[PDB]
C-alpha cells in the first residue's frame, strides 16, 4: 500500500471527520449536511442531510479501506444507509405500492414558471405513458417497494414533523413549485402527509390541485447521489479484491440500488422523447441520461401508488463512471435481465451529452429537457436538440440558474476522469483534454501565500449545435468566469478530476499529452499542498466564505389567499409568510444574533463551514493523488 504524505492525509482528514469533538455525525451515526447548523443552500438546515452526504460517506469509507484494508467503515455507512434514508416499510407501505399500475403510472400536473401558480392542478385526462420497469423489478426483487435513497432528511427531527419529544430522522421534502422557488421560498413538509400538521390538507393543497385530499406518502430520488453510491461502492470492492475481503453483501445492495436508478432514465410522465405530447409505450420514453430526479407515492390511509421520472437533465448529475460499472463489470451486473444493456445504453448516451453540452471554452453546458417550460410546450423555432430534448442552460432551476455553480463542472467531470481512467474510452478523451485546459487556466495560484481561488460562478450565452454524433467545437456556445472563490470541498473535487485525467494520460507517448499530463498534475497537487498549508482547522480544512444571500432569511413565501396553516412548533403559516417567520427555531440558533446584526447593518454573513461532502471530497482527492502517484 502506498505510504507518502498524502495518504497522511487522507489518514489525518479522516481522524478529523471521525472524532466525536468535531460533531459530523448524528447519534444514529448519520453524517449531517455541515456540523454548522446556520446553513441554508439546497438543504435549508445544516443538521439535515443529504442522500448526497450518504453517497459521499461510503466514498470516504471506501478510500480508507483501501488505505488500510478496514471495512468496517464502509460496512457502517451502507448500514445506516438502508436504515434512516432508504424508505423502509412503514415508510412506503407495501400494501399502496403492490397497487401500482404500470399502465397508469401517474397524473400529470404542469409544472410552472412562478411559486405563485402553484397548486397546480391535476389533469386526470391528460396523457400518460407506460411504465416499462416496474414489472421487471417486481419480479427480480419480490416486492413492489422501491430500493432508492429519498434526497432530503431531517436528521434530529429540527422542523418537528416527528413529534414534539423526538429526536429520530424524519423524512422531509421542500422543493416543489416550480423553476422559480429558491431553498428561501419553499414550505418545508414531511414526506408522509397525515395532515397533522399544515393546513386543513396537510400540505398537500399547497403544491397539488384536486377535489379531495388523502393521506400519502412522496419521496423524491437524486440520481446524481444514487449513482455516486455506486461509484463508491465500485472502489470499496477493488480495496475488497487487493485485501482479500469479501463485501458481496453490500455490492448486492448498490447493485440493487443501481437497478432501480433506472428510473432516472425516464421522461416525468413517460412521454415519447422528441415528440412529447404524446404517451409513451415502453423504452420509447427513456431519455437514458441520469435526471434530475424520479419520485414515488401512495397511499397510507389506502392502497394506491404512483411514480414519475422527470423530462429534465442536468450535465451536473452524469456519472459514466456508475453507468460503466452496472454495464461493463461482471461484479456489478444488476440481477434484473435488461439493467446492465440500459445501462450500457446510458453509459454512451451521457458521454455524447457531456460532448454536445461542450462550450467553445470548455466548461460544460447546463443540459436538456424533453419538457419545454415543465408542461410539454413547444419548442421555439431553431431550438438546439439532443435525441430530441431542448437545450436548457439551466436545467430546472434559474433562482440562482442550476448551472451558475462552478461545482458542477469538477464534482461531474471527476466522474469523466475516473471513468476515462478505468475504461480508457477514447471518445472521453477530448472532452477532457479540452475540459482541463479551461479548468486549469481557471485556478489561480498565489504561490508566495499557498494560497489559491477556483471559479465560483459562470454566465453562459448561446447554444451547442443540434447533436449528429460528433463534437463539432460548439462555436456559439459561451462561459465566462464571473467570479472567483475559496470553495475548498469544489477544489477538492477539481483535484481529483485532475489526478484521475493525467493518470490516464500517463500510458501516452504523444508529445502534448505529456504536457498536459504534468501540468494536470502538478495543478491537481499544487491545490493539495495548498488545502494542507494553509487551510487547515481543527475539524477539518476549511476558509471563511461571506453569505450575501443571507439577506433572504426575511424571503417572502407565496401562500394562496386564504390558506392557512401551522407549522409544528406552532409558527402560523399565511400569506405574508417569510422564510424565517416559518422556522422560528433559527431564532435560537446560536448564530443567530451574528445573522440578525448583519441583516441590520446590511452586510453579507461571515461563516466557516464543514460540509461532510466537502470535507469527504477533500479527503478523498489526498487518498486519490497519494495511490495514483506512488
Ligand atoms: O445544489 C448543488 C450543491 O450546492 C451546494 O451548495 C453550494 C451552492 O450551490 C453554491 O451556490 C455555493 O454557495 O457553494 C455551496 C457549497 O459548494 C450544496 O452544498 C450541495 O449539497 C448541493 O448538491
Ligand atoms: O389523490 C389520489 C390520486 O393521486 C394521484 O397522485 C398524485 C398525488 O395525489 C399528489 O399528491 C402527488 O404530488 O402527485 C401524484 C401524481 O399522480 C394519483 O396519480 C391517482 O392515481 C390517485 O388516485
Ligand atoms: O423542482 C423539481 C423537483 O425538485 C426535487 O428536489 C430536488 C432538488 O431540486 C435538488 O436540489 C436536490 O439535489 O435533489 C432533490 C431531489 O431530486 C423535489 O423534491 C421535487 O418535489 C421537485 O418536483
Ligand atoms: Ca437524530
Ligand atoms: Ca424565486
Amino acid at each position: 500500500v502506498p505510504n507518502n504524505e498524502y495518504v497522511q492525509h487522507f489518514k489525518d482528514m479522516y481522524a478529523k471527520i471521525h472524532n466525536a469533538n468535531n460533531g459530523y455525525f448524528s447519534d444514529e451515526g448519520i453524517p449531517y449536511h455541515a456540523v454548522e447548523t446556520l446553513m441554508v443552500e439546497a438543504p435549508d438546515y445544516g443538521h439535515e442531510t443529504t442522500s448526497e452526504a450518504f453517497s459521499y460517506y461510503m466514498w470516504l469509507e471506501a478510500m480508507n479501506a483501501k488505505l488500510t484494508g478496514d471495512f468496517s467503515g464502509f460496512k457502517k455507512a451502507w448500514d445506516v444507509t438502508e436504515k434512516y434514508i432508504i424508505p423502509g416499510e412503514t415508510d412506503q407501505p407495501s400494501a399502496s405500492m403492490s397497487n401500482y399500475d404500470p399502465n397508469k403510472p401517474a397524473t400529470y400536473a404542469a409544472e410552472h414558471p412562478d411559486p405563485s401558480m402553484y397548486p397546480s392542478q391535476l389533469q386526470f385526462g391528460a396523457a400518460v405513458g407506460k411504465d416499462p420497469l416496474y414489472n421487471e423489478l417486481k419480479s427480480t426483487y419480490g416486492t413492489s417497494q422501491v430500493y432508492g435513497m429519498h434526497w432530503l432528511l431531517d436528521v434530529d427531527n429540527w422542523y418537528g414533523f416527528g413529534g414534539a419529544t423526538s429526536t429520530s430522522p424524519v423524512y422531509i421534502n421542500t422543493f416543489q413549485r416550480g423553476v422559480q422557488e429558491s431553498c428561501w421560498e419553499t414550505v418545508p413538509q414531511p414526506c408522509k402527509d397525515e395532515m397533522k400538521y399544515g393546513g386543513r390538507n396537510g400540505f398537500l393543497d399547497l403544491f397539488t390541485g384536486d377535489s379531495q385530499y388523502a393521506t400519502q406518502f412522496k419521496y423524491t430520488n437524486a440520481p446524481d447521489a444514487d449513482a455516486r453510491a455506486v461509484q463508491a461502492t465500485y472502489y470499496a470492492q477493488l480495496a475488497a479484491k487487493e485485501w482479500g475481503v469479501d463485501i458481496s453483501s453490500y455490492v448486492a445492495k448498490s447493485t440493487k440500488m443501481g437497478d432501480f436508478l433506472r428510473y432516472s432514465f425516464f421522461d416525468k410522465y413517460f412521454r415519447k422523447v422528441g415528440n412529447s405530447t404524446q404517451a409513451g409505450t415502453g423504452y420509447d420514453s427513456a431519455q437514458y441520461l441520469l435526471n434530475w430526479y424520479y419520485a414515488w407515492g401512495g397511499g397510507i390511509s389506502s392502497n394506491w401508488s404512483w411514480r414519475i421520472g422527470s423530462s429534465h437533465n442536468h450535465f451536473g448529475y452524469q456519472n459514466p463512471m456508475a453507468a460503466w460499472i452496472l454495464s461493463n463489470t461482471s461484479d456489478f451486473k444488476p440481477k434484473s435481465p435488461n439493467a446492465a444493456t440500459d445501462w450500457n445504453n446510458s453509459l454512451k448516451r451521457q458521454i455524447e451529452f457531456y460532448q454536445w453540452l461542450q462550450s467553445a471554452e470548455g466548461g460544460i453546458a447546463g443540459g436538456a429537457s424533453n419538457s419545454n417550460g415543465g408542461s410539454y410546450q413547444a419548442w421555439p423555432a431553431g431550438t438546439r436538440t439532443f435525441y430530441g430534448m431542448g437545450y436548457t442552460p439551466h436545467p430546472v432551476y434559474e433562482d440562482p440558474g442550476s448551472n451558475e455553480w462552478f461545482g458542477m463542472q469538477a464534482w461531474s467531470m471527476q466522474r469523466v476522469a475516473e471513468y476515462y481512467y478505468s475504461s480508457k474510452d477514447p471518445a472521453a478523451k477530448s472532452l477532457l483534454d479540452k475540459w482541463a485546459k479551461w479548468a486549469c487556466a481557471n485556478v489561480q495560484f498565489d504561490d508566495a501565500a499557498k494560497k489559491f481561488k477556483i471559479p465560483a460562478k459562470l454566465v453562459w450565452t448561446g447554444q451547442p449545435d443540434t447533436w449528429t454524433g460528433s463534437y463539432t467545437g460548439n462555436s456559439n456556445l459561451h462561459v465566462k468566469v464571473e467570479a472567483y472563490g475559496e470553495d475548498l470541498g469544489v477544489a477538492g473535487s477539481l483535484s481529483n478530476a485532475l489526478s484521475y485525467y493525467a493518470k490516464a494520460l500517463e500510458s501516452s507517448t504523444d508529445a502534448a499529452d505529456k504536457v498536459a499530463y504534468n501540468t494536470a498534475k502538478e495543478t491537481s497537487r499544487k491545490i493539495l499542498d495548498y488545502l494542507w498549508a494553509s487551510y487547515q482547522d481543527d475539524k477539518g480544512i476549511a476558509v471563511t466564505e461571506t453569505r450575501n444571500d443571507f439577506k433572504r432569511f426575511n424571503q417572502s413565501v407565496y401562500i394562496p389567499s386564504g390558506w392557512t396553516g401551522k407549522m409544528p412548533n406552532g409558527d402560523v403559516i399565511q400569506s405574508g409568510a417569510t422564510f424565517l417567520s416559518i422556522r422560528s427555531k433559527y431564532k435560537q440558533d446560536p448564530s443567530w444574533p451574528n445573522v440578525e446584526a448583519a441583516l441590520a447593518n446590511g452586510t453579507g454573513v461571515d461563516m466557516t463551514y464543514h460540509r461532510f461532502w466537502g470535507q469527504s471530497d477533500i479527503a478523498i482527492a489526498f487518498g486519490t493523488y497519494g495511490t495514483l502517484f506512488t
